């Protein structure tokens, strides 16, 4: 039987109680072959008649519409309890359970597709989770707030971010959902527009079935007869339905709430809604009462507002209506040894009702996270190069690790928030970090290498420390506010990175702020912090990222400029110039000036008090102190200069054009 595209487009749109553009699902049924239209669940077990039957008359009318049903089993969270892969193996048997039960329940699977979340995930961990991570760093975090049910949210901002990726993940070109995740799909579309994708997803929304007792909206999880279960028998069945609510009122539709969930009101009969759900939404069934057979839905409303129809004969044929829907999967787990099976091992797992911390290091380990900046100031590079010094010094059987944040960075919108700009970034600035003195027995790696070496188990404490820590607690990680949803994830990433490096210490410098401190603060003050030594090489402007204040990445050209312009008055014993000598001098041991003879002639300096002395009251001149101190800037970065115009050209390139791109905006 044939279907034109009215007939096609009437059946597809009858499966939600909202369609999100109306024109979009037409176009939709016009242009393309094989529409995706998904949803998606993690296994619990009881499954309840919305989920059994209701989906299953639903997807059975998109794939009648000449639409591909996947379904996204979402049970790589089973990860989050596990020892030893044991909970993921449950939550797989009771996955296929559930499958099983739809088969039973008459859905045509010919053009219905299962995927589970542990096997896709994990086989395309970057494609995956560098979206979920940019969905989160183009989101004021209010913004995904909304997509989850004061504050007591715990990295529950996390899962809205995992389920919108879902969507492009999948390529979903329907998002057939319930209408309670309506504010995730939305949040879908608004990323649309973001990451220029030309076609939003259309959502359409099924309705959310109605609980059986009175002032539920929807069926409940403490109230095992709040709704018809799959393994009710037929007494069960009838038991609840003879008890449940039913007013005698015309049923109309409610209000379109923006947060998806329904509302429990007194003129809202649950008899009537499965009626017009499990039996009238199916393609041609129709109430048979005392004879009369009741073509429409409305014509059964009618008769039972008229009283044609007792209260007693509508639940009466609703009880044996809805036991005819389950007597086929409840014929089926008798007869089939291996369904059998599956449902006594499902069956097993519920005489349960009514993690450990990772291991510290054996001998001492520093990690120090790279700042993720255009440039990076020399007063910075000078505290991280010498807490390095005195760490291996101090423990020198310990290791020191610096951390390039190629993932939490773009998560964090730092600099322009592309991949290449922060990469690129990360190790022009590393590398001239060595240039100026870095050991070489620091250890170097990228999140790209820490994250994807051993992916599952990251993202896994990524999660579990979530879990373990309210939203407010890691705002005030950022001073009380954070930017976007991303920085919430780069604190949580920090944490996930120390543990699985296994470290004993974590350096922070003015850059990493609080940030870091939450790895001491999850650990029960087990993680030391050590903090950086600066504010020693000061901005060069009078007292009272801008061009006064020395930079790695400043070039033999550069670095004369900054010079010329710093302030130093004559007859002076405290300016940015002096404070520049006397730590030249300090790491030195002597600052040696250079003169002609009767024009003071030459003059060395090993100690601060003899310098400021001839300064505020002596010959050293302003000018002549500033042509011995350029040399030595000269001197000490040759080394790093010569990068500049040799191996990081290519991608001094790429940063020029980052900033150019920052000062437009
Ligand atoms: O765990 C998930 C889940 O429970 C639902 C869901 C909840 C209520 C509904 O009414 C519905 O249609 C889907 O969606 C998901 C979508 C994903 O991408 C991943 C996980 C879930």
């Amino acid at each position: 039987h044939h279907m034109n595209t009215d007939e096609r487009y009437k059946l597809l749109r009858s499966v939600g109680e909202e369609c999100i553009q109306e024109s979009e699902l037409r176009n939709l049924i016009e242009k393309k072959p094989l529409i995706r239209c998904y949803d998606g669940f993690e296994p619990s077990g009881r499954m309840h008649i919305a989920q059994g039957i209701f989906k299953a008359v639903n997807v059975n009318k998109c794939t009648a519409a000449g639409c591909e049903f996947v379904f996204w089993v979402a049970d790589w969270f089973a990860l989050m309890n596990d020892k030893v892969g044991g909970e993921l193996e449950k939550i797989r048997i009771v996955g296929r359970y559930l499958i099983e039960v739809w088969k039973a329940a008459g859905m045509d699977m010919d053009k219905v597709l299962f995927l589970w979340s542990s096997e896709e995930i994990t086989s395309h961990a970057d494609t995956y989770w560098r979206m979920v991570l940019d969905i989160g760093r183009q989101n004021t975090i209010a913004r995904i707030k909304k997509c989850c049910t004061g504050t007591l949210t715990a990295a529950q901002v996390l899962y809205p971010l995992m389920q919108c990726c879902d969507i492009f993940f999948l390529k979903a070109d329907i998002c057939q959902l319930g209408l309670d995740q309506r504010k995730v799909n939305m949040l879908a579309r608004e990323y649309c527009d973001l990451i220029g994708r030309k076609l939003k997803p259309v959502i359409l929304s099924h309705h959310m079935l109605a609980g059986l007792k009175q002032g539920q909206a929807k069926m409940s999880k403490s109230d095992p007869d709040s709704a018809i279960f799959m393994e009710d028998t037929e007494e069960d069945v009838a038991r609840k339905i003879r008890q449940a609510y039913c007013p005698r009122v015309k049923q109309s539709a409610s209000a379109i709430t923006d947060d998806g969930a329904p509302v429990a009101t007194d003129d809202r009969n649950p008899v009537l809604d499965y009626f017009q759900c499990v039996v009238y939404a199916r393609p041609g069934a129709a109430a048979t009462i005392d004879g009369t057979t009741y073509a429409t839905y409305e014509d059964l409303e009618q008769a039972f507002v008229s009283d044609e129809v007792s209260e007693d004969a509508l639940k009466s044929c609703l009880i044996d209506e809805v036991n005819a829907l389950l007597e086929p999967v409840r014929q089926h787990f008798a007869s089939n040894e291996e369904a059998h099976e599956l449902l006594e091992a499902v069956k097993s797992y519920r005489k349960d009702g009514a993690t450990a911390l990772p291991a510290a290091p054996a001998k001492p380990h520093a990690c120090m996270w790279m700042p993720a900046l255009l440039k990076v100031p020399l007063d910075v590079a000078e505290g991280m190069i010498k807490v390095t010094k005195d760490f291996i010094a101090a423990h020198p059987e310990g290791t020191v690790t610096l951390v390039l944040p190629d993932w939490s960075a773009v998560a964090s919108d730092e600099i322009t928030g592309v991949e290449k700009d922060i990469s690129a970034a990360l190790q022009v600035n590393c590398a001239l970090l060595k240039a100026y003195g870095l050991p070489s027995s620091v250890k170097i790696v990228t999140e790209n290498e820490v994250i994807l070496g051993n992916c599952d188990d990251f993202w896994v404490s990524v999660i579990g420390i979530a879990r373990k820590n309210l939203l407010s607690h890691v705002e005030e990680l950022y001073g009380g506010e954070v930017r976007n949803a991303g920085q919430v994830i780069a604190a949580l990433m920090r944490v996930a990175t120390a543990l699985m490096l296994s470290v004993s210490h974590v350096i922070s410098t003015s850059l990493d702020g609080h940030i870091n401190a939450f790895a001491r603060e999850y650990t029960k003050e087990r993680i030391d912090c050590v903090q950086t030594l600066e504010g020693r090489i000061p901005a060069l402007h009078r007292p009272g990222g801008a061009d006064d204040v020395l930079y790695l990445d400043d070039n033999d050209m550069d670095i004369r400029r900054k010079i010329k312009k710093a302030y130093s008055a004559p007859n002076e014993e405290a300016n940015p110039v002096i404070s520049v000598a006397q730590h030249l001098l300090a790491q030195h041991g002597a600052l040696s000036i250079e003169r002609g003879e009767a024009n003071g002639g030459n003059v060395s300096y090993n100690t601060p008090e003899a310098l400021v002395a001839d300064c505020g009251s002596g010959a050293l001149h302003p000018a002549d102190l500033k042509a011995a101190v350029l040399q030595l800037l000269l001197d000490r970065s040759a080394q790093a200069r010569a990068l500049l115009n040799g191996e990081l050209k290519k991608n001094m390139t790429v940063l020029r054009n980052a900033e150019k791109k920052m000062a437009k905006k």
